[PDB]
Order: C-alpha cells, then structure tokens, then sequence
C-alpha cells in the first residue's frame, strides 16, 4: 500500500480519459486528440488548466455540446486526486517530522515512570511490611 | 452533519450565482450567459480562472461596468470557500491520520495513573494510620 | 492582528502596486492602466495570472522593456504574501481545531501531577513527623 | 544548511532550463527565446501556466515537435520543487508556531516530576529508613 499509490491511479485516471477522448474528438479535433500521446498531452495541458476549456473545450463542445461533461468531469477528478495526494505528503511530511519523534519520546518519557510510581510504590508496601509486623509487636 | 456544508454553501454560491449571471448577460453575452447550464459551465470555468477576465468579464464589463463586482465577488468567494474547503480536508486529513490516534492513546495512558497514583495514594493513607495507631498505641 | 495583518500588508501591497500601473502605464495602457479602479482591475487579474504577461505584459512591455520587473516582482510579492498568508491560516486553522485545547487538557493532565503528587508528599511526611516520634520511644 | 537548498534547487532548473531553451528556440522563436533575459522570462511565463502550451509549447513545439518534452518535463519539475518547497514552509512553519515552542513546555512538566516524585521517593526511603533502622533497635 502507501501514498504514492495514488501517482498510481491519477497517471490511471488519465490513462482512461485519455483512450476515452481520443476515441472521440480524434475525428474531429484530431489537432488535439489526433492521437493518444496528443490526447495525453492535451489533457496534461487541461490537467494545468491552460486554456483549458475556451482553448479546448467550448470549441470541442461546440461540435460536442455533451463534451462539457468529459471536460469538467476530468478536471473535477484530475483535481481531485491530486488534492487527495498533495494532502497525503502534508500529512506523510508533517508528521514524518516531529510526530514520529514525540510519540516516540512520550512512548519514553510515559514508560519512563510507570516505572518511577510503579517500584517507589513498592517501598511502600515494603513499608507497610516493616510496619505491618509492628502493631503486632506492640 | 459536516464540511459538505461548505460544499453545499459552495454550491449554493453557484447556483446563486449563475442564477444572477444567466438573468443579466444573458442576451448580451448568450453563449456565456443564455442558459443556467450554460452559466453553470461559464462560471466553472469563471471558477478555474481559465481566461476569466480577458475572456468573460473584460467583455462583460466592456459592456457592463458594474459586472466587474460580479465576477470579482465571485471569484474571491468561489477560491475563498475552497480555500475553506481545502484546509478542511488538510486539517480533518491531519486531525484524522495523525492529530485524533494519540488524543485517545494519551487520555488511555493518563487514566493508567490516576487510576495508579490515586492506587499509590491509599496505601499512604492507609500507612498513616497503622502508625497513627503507635503514637498511641505502642 | 495575525493573519488579518498580512490581508492588510497584502492590500497594501496591492494599492501600492496599482498606484504605479496608473501613474506609469496610464496615457498608454489605458485598457490596463488608464486609471486606478482599472489597475486594481488589472491588478486583481494580474494577481490571479489570467493572461498576466501574454495578454498583458507582453503588450505593455511592448511598450516598456523595463515593464517586464513591473509585472515579474508584483506577482513575487502579490503570490509570495498571499502563501505566506494562506500558511498562517493552515497554521492557525490546523492548530485551532486539533491542537489548541490539548494544550489546555494536558495543561490539566500536568495539573494533577502536582495535586496528588504533592498532597501524597504531604501524608508522606506527616508519617515521618510521627515516626519519628517513635525513634523518640523506641 | 536549511531549505533555501530548494530555492537554489529550483532555481538552478530556472537557469538550467532557460540556457538549454535558448540553444534550441533562440533559433526560430527569437521574441520566446532568441536571448536568455527573455527565455527567464519566458520560462517564469512557463512556470506559471499562462498560456503555456497554447501561447508557447504549441507554437514552438510546432517547429521542433518534441518540445513538448522540454515544456512538460520543465513544468513537472517547475511545479514539483515548488511543492517540495512550499510544504517545507508549511512544515517549518507547522514546526515553528507549536511545535518547537510547546515541546519545551514538556521537557518542562516531564522533567518537573523527575525531580517532584525523585524526592517524595527520597522520603519514602527516609521513613523506610528509620524503621529498618527500627529493626536493630527493637
Ligand atoms: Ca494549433
Ligand atoms: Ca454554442
Ligand atoms: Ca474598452
Ligand atoms: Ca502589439
Ligand atoms: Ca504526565
Ligand atoms: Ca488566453
Ligand atoms: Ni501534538
């Protein structure tokens, strides 16, 4: 498993859309989606939003009317999964850092004194041990 | 109950927002504003900043002075809400994988003490008579 | 003050910026330029990078070679206080909903470790103070 | 060291990109990259995504088509290292705002006890003591 599993389905994703829109604008906007390595490209050029949709889109749904969907889905999962992979190396970063280490030292600093109570308590009934044997010599 | 509030609020903004858009550019600017689809579609792409203003809102304010507002108020709120939305994800995503694990793991370990230290403490107690009993008793 | 006190520096920043758009490239870039409420405009589209330097700065710089600094450290500045101001809000958002009150709770954990602590001394040598009344019989 | 490393990273690539350009398009794309002070430019242009591939990967690809390569792999990176970097501000500013100052706070109320209990300890031997000492006495 992991996080990079991610790198994973997003290259997947487009992977996907990218067969998907060849085989459809290939006809007719064969500029763009000619190919697959073309759809590939444009849609990393979508992916950055760079004339995305007054570029590619609208001129594709003008022809394409439905293509808005394709268009805005991709991006709305584009987008989405990579927010979801930004996000999990905040995370995998963030407490790479200092949440392994406290967890580790408090994981210490707490084991720590179970151990101090724990045996000082000892002396204790030890003390009540010498004492106990007291109220009986008394 | 949650953060598909924003999401929903967000939605709303859309909705509120491309319902005014269609009503107002809609015979001026029929391609961007004819239909609520059609606004729907203008104003995600407004959303993206995929030639936001050279595109739509320069023509739109070319025309209609005051539409500024509307497209900057728009924008601000649209990014702002994400904004919002994102570090929601941020923070349940850290508050989720990292910040909520321990804040069980160490109210578990802070109840193995005072259930402990409080254990300790009636020993103490219970010493103190035994030998409260020799002041006098011995 | 805090995160609002960078929206402030930032919006300073932006008045600041869009005083020399107008000042500079008003007789000339009136589009752009002409006057202030169109640089704050601009300035905002500038901001957002919707056509900044083809639509924008390309032209202007047709103009003016040295423009190009105009554009280039606004973005630098305009960008950077906005990460700078975005992060404070990851920050004090991130630490707001998760780790603020802990600090608080274990402020209260830590708070016991005296009350019981040091009352449990207190028995401690309040057996001692007697005991030791019984070196004085015994 | 620190993590402006990152910075000359990156910036090491800003340079690196703009001197491999300007071999290539300095050639036939003069006004993009017929110089380096415009290739930077461009390259920053680039690394911002305003029309990037439309205004110039396109364009330029056109001549030598396997520019897209250079503009994509560029981006990949461009981006990439800014991530890189732009999460080191949210973790050296996540580990700056509570995380170094707090974890003080706990070296603090962890070693508090060390020493609090190393003495209620300390006079539980005391006592201990006295009656062990009690021992040879009656
Ligand atoms: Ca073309
Ligand atoms: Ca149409
Ligand atoms: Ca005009
Ligand atoms: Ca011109
Ligand atoms: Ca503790
Ligand atoms: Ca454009
Ligand atoms: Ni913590």
């Amino acid at each position: 498993p992991g996080i990079a599993w991610i790198a994973l389905l997003l290259l997947v994703i487009f992977y996907v859309f990218a067969v998907m829109g060849t085989k459809l604008f290939a006809q007719s906007f064969p500029e763009w989606f000619g190919t697959l390595g073309a759809s590939m490209y444009t849609l990393f050029q979508v992916m950055t939003l760079e004339s995305w949709s007054m570029g590619i889109a609208r001129p594709v749904i003008e022809a394409y009317p439905w293509a808005w969907i394709y268009f805005v889905s991709f991006i709305l999962v584009s987008s989405f999964t990579v927010l979801n992979l930004f996000i999990g190396i905040i995370i995998e970063s963030m407490q790479s850092a200092h949440w392994e280490a406290e967890d580790a030292k408090r994981i210490e600093q707490e084991q720590r004194a179970h151990d101090e109570r724990l045996e000082m308590l000892q002396l204790i009934r030890d003390l009540s041990s010498k004492v106990d044997r007291l109220e009986r010599r008394s």
